[PDB]
């Protein structure tokens, strides 16, 4: 049908909130998502103030709006706004999506299972694995919670201190041996036995992008599987390295996506079409 | 530029309050005109419950909501939540157009001034003439304190004494002769040697236009004009009663459109282009 959102009297309005947003890349992504599956939603970016955070809840009840997600620097202080929040969510947290119904404001968070689905929806489902994380911070946290329910994983980091404090909330929280199961490393842990890493760090990802990659080429192996949550340049010089050895390569793309479809689907009750949403976004991307 | 609205994670929100309003026609409005100026802005609608009324402009100002449209039954209980309110609709005593600047909320009220312009368009200017207004609400009110400025006028309520009480208060105000210049009636006053009736009541809009017309054609007069607030239908009873008569007939679009094109510039800074806005209006109205 035509480009835009077709808006009228009944068009329900679903928004990011945090601070900045002007740049976010939901808005197209979900608009052309809404107009695919002929759903009468808008998506918009609301730049909301820390101390104007206590007043969008109720807000939003007040006004009908449907849900959003939420971003930096919300996600944590949300929390004490919202009426329940998921297990899922409770567990790593902090919320990025969040559901209004029955004025009742549900909390939700999709980054695990976005990081879940964008592996398994290209290697298929991913239990009893060995796999590395790289990095400790927001992304790290939900990617591992969500990965740590069913793999061995072992979370490497620049300062260990932080590793190591991962490590033992999850194998805490989720009920897993520490020492085995959730392991702590640094970053310059040997990747012998290792079916998957995934970078969760900044490295590589634009203006910085000429800096040597997270692990050399002397690591890396073609039975493995590489996948970076940057998105910015899409091919890292993680990618590379990991190209000029078979690897299957993973670009952030599907974290970014896949995040967005679970929250699609509990806004509106329907499943989004995954390659308008890539091609929304990709199109964004390149000119 | 596209059919619908291209929205991104800058476009800022507008939106009308109220219960109900999914069968308002100021969306179309409003998004047409946007669009047709290049601004990047969206309205919307939003279903408001009396009770949650409270928790709007805080959440407005939370979000970065830039303004708001305010339609039955909030004209008057918005105005408590507001930080200013300026001259007009301070007078009037109904806001029916808010602009959220610099952390600050501001009441308006565009009705009046609306269905001046709309009638003076129409027929010149309007003054030093009999007018009878039909109806006590939020919009007689704009109408009669805005035509009481510089004509004579004469409102005509199924509850008298409610239109005593408004009558009074206008004289007050506009020190204006509560005898002459300003008087009051039922539903039967008699029209000799009055110029312009205005219907600002419901009876005959949709959905319900088979009612009988608030006036039989028994006291209409070729040499009258008859405008009716209300829009849809195109062509009320009331018009069509007139039209047997050879009366000059105006129906609610002109009301409509000039209404919110002095909103429209208090939100933005910029004129929109009123045969987009009238047109954009008739197509969603007609087939
Ligand atoms: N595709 C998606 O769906 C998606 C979703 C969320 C985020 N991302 C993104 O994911 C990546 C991760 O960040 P985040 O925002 O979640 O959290 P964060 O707060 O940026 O986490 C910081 C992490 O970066 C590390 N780090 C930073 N600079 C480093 C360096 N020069 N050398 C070694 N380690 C370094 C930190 O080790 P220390 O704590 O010790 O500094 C820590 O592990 C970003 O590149 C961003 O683009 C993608
Ligand atoms: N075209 C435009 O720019 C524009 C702008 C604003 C409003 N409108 C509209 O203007 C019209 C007027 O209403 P309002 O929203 O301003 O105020 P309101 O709050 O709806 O005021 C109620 C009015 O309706 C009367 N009334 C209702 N039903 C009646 C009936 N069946 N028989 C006799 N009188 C009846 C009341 O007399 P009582 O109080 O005694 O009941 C009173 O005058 C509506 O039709 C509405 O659609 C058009
Ligand atoms: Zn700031
Ligand atoms: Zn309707």
């Amino acid at each position: 049908g035509p480009l835009g959102s077709m808006i009228n009297a009944k068009t329900k309005v679903i928004g990011l909130i945090g601070h900045p947003v002007e740049h976010s890349f939901s808005p197209i992504m979900h608009n052309a998502a809404f107009k695919d599956k002929g759903l009468n939603y808008v998506y918009v970016a609301f730049d909301v103030l820390p101390e104007n955070l206590k007043y969008v809840i109720d807000g939003a009840k007040a006004l009908g709006i449907v849900g959003f997600n939420v971003t930096i620097p919300h996600k944590i202080e949300i929390m004490k706004y919202l009426d329940e929040i998921d297990k899922d969510a409770q567990l790593i947290g902090a919320v990025n999506t969040i559901k209004i119904e029955d004025g009742k404001a549900i909390g939700y968070n999709t980054d695990g299972i976005g990081a879940r689905m964008a592996l398994e929806e290209e290697i298929g489902r991913v239990k009893d694995k060995n796999i590395v994380i790289y990095g400790a911070g927001g992304a790290a946290r939900a990617v591992a919670f969500e990965l740590a329910k069913d793999n061995n994983i072992i979370i490497a980091n620049r300062t260990v201190e932080k590793a190591e404090a991962l490590a033992k909330e999850i194998a805490e929280k989720l009920n897993k041996k520490f020492g085995e199961e959730v392991k702590f490393s640094g970053l310059d842990v040997d990747l012998d036995g290792v079916d998957i890493i995934i970078n969760a760090t900044p490295i590589g990802m634009y203006p910085n992008i000429d800096v040597e990659p997270i692990v050399k080429a002397e690591k890396l192996r073609e039975d493995m599987v590489v996948m970076d949550l940057i998105y910015n340049p899409l091919e890292t010089v993680l990618l590379k390295e990991a190209k000029k050895v078979n690897a299957k390569t993973i670009n952030g793309l599907g974290m970014l996506i896949y995040q967005g479809a679970v929250a699609f689907k509990i806004w509106t009750g329907v499943e989004p079409n995954i390659e308008v949403m890539k091609n929304a976004i990709i199109d964004k991307i390149t000119k």
